[PDB]
């Protein structure tokens, strides 16, 4: 397929996999990541005996956290439960090991996911006013995860996603847009291939064409679909063909070229990003989880085991931190070694000054939730920008500021 990546340098692929490798040893509840496991299984690489151990740890964690103790011992909280979107990714990890969800525990998890989607459908409502409590991204992911296990949702559930894709100047905010379209597209694709909602067949077919149209519309002059980090998900979808056009073929050539050029510059550091990219580089997508091949050999991944000693005096950078959207504005000047993350900078400011911040765990790493005591509310988030007004494309743990940058933390409501 013209949208498939064929010409990748194997040593670049190995380098990407090597970044995932140490995560295979990070087995705590808040570090376990079903997306990383899926990513490796659909790649051309393997982390040996570490993989099965990782999946056993996922099985233990998700099952014990999400299932039972009915009369919960004086708390109603303490454990750090995975979310329902995270449960969907867990269902994808099972498929990646060529398993179907089964037994009583399995049926219980399936019910919890179906209930999540039903609660989301009702939050949307009558089709008009109402957003999901989470996102259309997670809604799409839930449908897809049930679908690859051959579990059906009601026509009305699929209907809310179809409507969201269909109706006018579209619902989707710019940040989520390409990624959500790609994930919606993959759900539709699974539903079409599996014939789970036959009464919606034609509507699903048309929505698939519409998703492709919107993704192409979002191609940047560089050739990314949306941005570099949404390009792997979009290519996961577009490799699934359907409607081959010359416009699509041309778009895909530009996108693969842009993605390849970006890989030459160590662009992908975030494990979750790598996990979405590795399948594309092996001509696979989440839709392949309908009938996975666990018999196909993968190349063994070994660590670097070297680590570069300069024995030097490092270059320093001067950065200005700024906080806006709260009543008294805050600014902080720090000088740090070149290569320090924004997270390091925030920790430095908290240590050597009156800055304070809090994060919560996510599959993408530390998510910024509070700044100077102000926790982000219900439909609010702490947006991270390079001044002026340019939202960053990496989170706090991965963004490495350059000399003389002013970074802004802005409480916004989207
Ligand atoms: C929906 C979404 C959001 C929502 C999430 C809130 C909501 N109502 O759900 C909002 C709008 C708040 C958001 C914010 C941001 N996002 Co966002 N987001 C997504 C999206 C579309 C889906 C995430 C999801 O639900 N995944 C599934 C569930 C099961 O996973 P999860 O880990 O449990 O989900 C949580 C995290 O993803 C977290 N989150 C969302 N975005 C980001 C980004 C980072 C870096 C981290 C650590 C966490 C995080 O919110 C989710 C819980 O609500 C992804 C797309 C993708 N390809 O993954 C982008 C994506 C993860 N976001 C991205 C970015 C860059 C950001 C921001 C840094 C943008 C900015 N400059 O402020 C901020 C985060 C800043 C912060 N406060 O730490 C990038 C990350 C790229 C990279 N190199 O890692 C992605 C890949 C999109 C893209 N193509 O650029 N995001
Ligand atoms: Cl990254």
């Amino acid at each position: 397929n013209i949208c498939e990546i064929t010409e990748v340098d194997s040593t670049l692929v190995e380098r990407l996999g090597q970044r995932l490798l140490p995560w295979m040893d990070r087995l705590s509840q808040e570090q376990l990541n079903p997306s990383i496991y899926v990513g490796l299984r659909l790649s051309s690489l393997q982390a040996g005996a570490k993989e099965a151990h990782y999946l056993h740890s996922l099985k233990l964690s998700y099952q014990q956290s999400l299932l039972r103790p009915a009369s919960n011992k004086d708390d109603n909280d303490s454990e750090a439960k995975p979310s329902m979107g995270q449960l969907a990714l867990y269902l994808l990890a099972l498929r990646a090991n060529c398993e179907f969800i089964g037994g009583r525990k399995g049926d219980r998890l399936v019910s919890q996911l179906k209930r999540f989607l039903e609660d989301e459908k009702r939050a949307i409502g009558h089709n008009h006013q109402g957003h999901p409590r989470t996102s259309y991204y997670q809604y799409s992911l839930g449908i897809l995860a049930l679908c690859v296990h051959q579990k059906r949702v009601h026509d009305s559930v699929v209907g809310k996603l179809l409507y969201a894709v269909e109706h006018k100047p579209h619902l989707l905010q710019d940040h989520v847009s390409v990624d959500t379209m790609a994930m919606a597209g993959m759900a539709f694709s699974c539903l079409e291939l599996s014939n789970l909602n036959p009464k919606q067949r034609n509507r699903i077919n048309l929505a698939l064409k519409r998703v492709q149209e919107k993704i192409l519309k979002a191609q940047t002059p560089e050739g990314y679909f949306g941005n570099v980090y949404s390009t792997p998900l979009a290519l996961q979808l577009l490799m699934g063909s359907l409607r081959p056009s010359v416009e699509l073929g041309t778009a895909c050539l530009k996108a693969k070229a842009a993605l390849q050029a970006s890989l030459q510059h160590k662009t992908f550091q975030n494990p979750l990003m790598i996990s979405q990219l590795l399948p594309v580089l092996n001509q696979k997508s989440y839709v392949d989880l309908i009938s996975p091949d666990c018999q196909a050999p993968r190349a063994l991944l070994e660590p670097a085991l070297e680590t570069p000693p300069q024995a030097k005096v490092p270059k320093f950078i001067d950065v200005l931190l700024k906080v806006s959207g709260i009543s008294p504005s805050y600014r902080h000047s720090v000088s740090v070694p070149a290569g320090s993350s924004l997270e390091d900078i925030l920790k430095n400011a908290q240590e050597h000054g009156r800055f304070r911040f809090r994060t919560q765990a996510s599959l993408s790493g530390p998510f910024l939730t509070s700044v100077l005591g102000r926790k982000a509310g219900e439909r609010e988030f702490w947006q991270v920008l390079r001044d002026p007004d340019t939202p960053l494309q990496q989170g706090i743990a991965d963004y490495r500021p350059k000399d003389g940058e002013t970074i802004e933390l802005r409480l916004v409501g989207w």
